[PDB]
């Protein structure tokens, strides 16, 4: 339809600035969607996503986590997972204030997955429902010592050499995301490994504490974030209302697949459902 992006700012944890998007329809807004983007990307990857929540008259808003794209801060450096949750609990709360009486959904892809899973186990009331897009939820317990030892001393030291190539099937994807300067092109750092852990260390223990409705989607062939881990998700969580969508043969970023007309239909029907 017609939806336009206005760009906004605010003041994160240490006052980073974060900057963050929003995309309007020309209609009466049925509900706010609060994005938050993958490991190394940015909110600007998600444009034809919030297009397409605009054509069902639904407001995204999409940030920029610290360290990533417009947002202030070293390059993908964390040091704890209540830093991204904490952001996104401010967007979730501007989104709130701008739009009182209109329902809140939380999406998150992969890393952003694991962040609006975090948030949502810590302010169950504060959303309607959410969706996410192989969350990065799952993840020898001497390794998950050690590597959140290691990001708690050297948060910005390169550490696992991610497989780029594996982020979808549309050689089109893997070209612009390779060419992006906003996008990191470096090993993942110690300090997104332990606040990966920690979302991952506490699952089983915390999901019960969610309450609204949830949808999960998955490419089957998945080699960045393994599917059967989005399977035990579904299996843990306390809300009632939960559902996998599993794409055969799709990639990690099932919004950018070629099916990716096909998903994103998949979570304007599950919306609807629910609005």
């Amino acid at each position: 339809m017609t939806t336009t992006r206005t760009e906004r700012n605010f003041a994160g944890i240490g006052d980073v600035r974060i900057v963050y998007d929003v995309w309007t329809p020309d209609t009466a807004p049925q509900a706010v969607v609060v994005l938050a983007h993958g490991l190394g990307e940015h909110a600007r990857r998600y444009d034809h996503v919030a297009q397409r929540l605009g054509a069902a008259g639904l407001v995204t808003y999409a940030l920029d986590h610290r360290g990533h794209g417009r947002s202030g801060g070293k390059r993908v450096l964390v040091r704890d997972i209540s830093e991204y949750t904490a952001d996104f609990d401010t967007l979730v709360g501007i989104a709130t204030r701008e739009y009182p009486g209109c329902k809140r959904i939380v999406l998150g892809h992969s890393m952003g997955g694991g962040i609006v899973f975090a948030y949502g186990v810590e302010r169950p009331d504060n959303y309607d429902l959410m969706v996410l897009s192989a969350p990065a939820v799952a993840a020898s317990p001497v390794v998950a010592v050690a590597a959140k030892l290691l990001g708690v001393v050297v948060p910005g030291l390169p550490v696992q050499e991610l497989d780029f190539t594996a982020i979808s099937r549309d050689p089109e994807v893997v070209q612009a995301y390779n060419t992006d300067p906003l996008v990191h092109h470096g090993r993942v750092p110690a300090g997104i490994g332990r606040a990966l852990l920690q979302v991952g260390e506490t699952m089983p223990r915390r999901a019960p504490a969610l309450t609204a409705p949830l949808l999960v989607l998955h490419g089957t062939d998945d080699r960045l974030i393994p599917i059967e881990g989005s399977r035990r998700l579904v299996e843990c969580v306390g809300s009632a209302d939960v559902q996998l969508k599993e794409y055969p043969g799709l990639y990690h970023e099932v919004f950018n697949e070629p099916e990716r007309n096909q998903v994103l239909d998949d979570v304007v029907a599950w919306l609807t459902e629910r609005l």
